[PDB]
């Protein structure tokens, strides 16, 4: 799977993450190491979101 759909709203707080509301669309580019977070890219840009807070379309 490449791209994701937000399950949940998630509200980016600091530089490298990416504010993303439930049902939108993202690309998700990998995951870090420990899996907790994905790079993803929407129509706003490019950054990090939870890995749990997204999901294959």
């Amino acid at each position: 799977p490449n791209l994701f759909v937000a399950l949940y709203d998630f509200e980016s707080r600091t530089e490298n993450t990416l504010s993303i509301t439930k049902g939108e669309k993202l690309r998700v580019l990998g995951y870090n190491h420990n899996g907790e977070w994905c790079e993803a890219q929407t129509k706003n840009g490019q950054g990090w979101v939870p890995s749990n807070y997204i999901t294959p379309v």
